[PDB]
């Protein structure tokens, strides 16, 4: 008996910030007077853009106050545009508490939809720049052992230009940015760059702006007060093409950006997905440790490793990385197996949710007791589709899981 997945209206992304769809403005190996500052890095990555233009509204959000996403974006502009009036650039930027930014500071069964399966596809990627450095991966306080530290280089040159890997380190940023301001600038609504940092395959160093998030009030006494927060963000997808993916945003056109493509010089519209969104103390510090995806799943390649090698006697790293018994990859390489393990633990950070913790652990239950009678030949189901409710993540695993049955 295949899983019962709810019928209803597709689901929406519910992601702390946005994950295919994202656009940067970047500048490549930065000296800039105060490199290094992130509100240096954005104004200068923003004054890298000329095609801006007077915003609007081309998606509105159902729920919300549409002028006030839109006040909020031009009273960014007009802040960063003072700025650079002031001749010494401050360290940090408070915004005014107008009306648009107090209101957006806070002062049902869902289908699933085929753009989560798309994200993930998306997310097992290479990209052309490298997110991590070579010793990223790991905490020894000891120098590793030449079979270990073998494992840790072929895993790292597979994973360190996929787009997981993106992921964990702007995750890492922006969650770090925003658990210090919490700290740092209680009462303050602080102004604060959505940035990552890479490494273009010449070796250039990079600096990249993602967007924006102003923050609320953050009295933050325990490990589950919410802070508040709106999130600006550029991106090239049209929000009209995927209209239900986009329920909790207010989406802005706010520029025209000229690029290069297969059919030569053309000029795209630039769009700002602004919504409003909340986390608290424990999500940010686990949002600090997305490089543990990194180790998680490193360490389920050297359990098949082990296992390989308990076999034939014999270490088998070079065999198994360089793929040289076993007579091909499923995925089709190697490279592909280590990203789509990486993929599987990062997207289960960025949609933790108890939906999915509640599906992990009964779908394993009936997944054992299917193979048990394979091999040799309700209750269980009520916990695994009560798990089922509106979560893309988990409608997309239940999906997943689903094959694993007809197969
Ligand atoms: Cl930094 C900034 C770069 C561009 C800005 C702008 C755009 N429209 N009005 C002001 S502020």
């Amino acid at each position: 008996r295949p899983l019962r997945l709810p019928d209803g209206p597709p689901c929406s992304q519910r992601s702390k910030f946005l994950l295919m769809d994202a656009l940067k403005l970047s500048i490549e190996d930065p000296s800039h007077e105060g490199e290094g500052i992130p509100l240096y890095d954005a104004i200068k990555c923003m004054r890298t853009f000329f095609g801006w233009k007077e915003p609007n509204v081309v998606k509105p959000h159902e729920k919300g106050i549409n002028p006030n996403y839109l006040l909020s974006w031009k009273q960014v502009l007009a802040e960063l545009q003072d700025i650079e009036n002031e001749e010494k650039i401050p360290r940090t930027k408070n915004m005014k508490k107008t009306s648009q930014l107090k209101w957006a500071l806070g002062e049902e069964l869902r289908s699933l939809a085929s753009w989560i399966q798309n994200e993930f596809n998306k997310a097992c990627e290479l990209t052309d720049s490298s997110w991590i450095e070579l010793d990223e991966i790991g905490e020894d306080a000891a120098p590793i052992e030449h079979i270990a530290s073998m494992r840790r280089n072929y895993f790292t040159a597979e994973v360190s230009h996929c787009r997981a890997t993106e992921y964990i380190m702007k995750g890492v940023y922006i969650n770090t940015a925003l658990l210090n301001a919490s700290c740092a600038a209680m009462d303050d609504f602080q102004l604060i760059p959505m940035i990552s940092k890479c490494r273009t395959k010449e070796g250039r160093r990079k600096t990249n702006l993602y967007g924006f998030i102003i923050k609320g009030r953050s009295h933050l006494r325990n490990d589950t007060d919410v802070v508040n927060f709106v999130s600006m963000e550029f991106s090239l997808t049209d929000p009209r093409l995927e209209p239900h993916k986009w329920e909790k945003y207010c989406v802005l056109e706010v520029g025209d950006m000229l690029l290069r493509s297969a059919i030569g010089h053309v000029s795209r519209p630039m769009f700002l997905y602004v919504r409003t969104n909340g986390t608290s103390k424990i999500k940010m510090k686990w949002g600090m440790e997305m490089r543990r995806c990194l180790l998680q799943s490193l360490q389920q390649i050297e359990s098949m490793i082990e296992a390989e090698s308990s076999v034939k006697e014999k270490d088998m790293t070079k065999e198994f990385f360089e793929n040289k018994s076993p007579k091909g990859v499923e995925e089709g390489s190697i490279g592909k197996v280590c990203r789509t393990l990486l993929a599987k633990s990062v997207f289960n950070s960025l949609y933790a949710s108890p939906q999915l913790e509640g599906f992990s652990a009964e779908s394993r239950k009936l997944l054992l007791i299917v193979q048990a009678l394979r091999d040799n030949l309700g209750g269980l189901y009520e916990a695994i589709e009560e798990c089922l409710i509106n979560d893309p993540w988990v409608l997309l695993n239940a999906s997943w899981f689903n094959s694993f049955l007809t197969h």
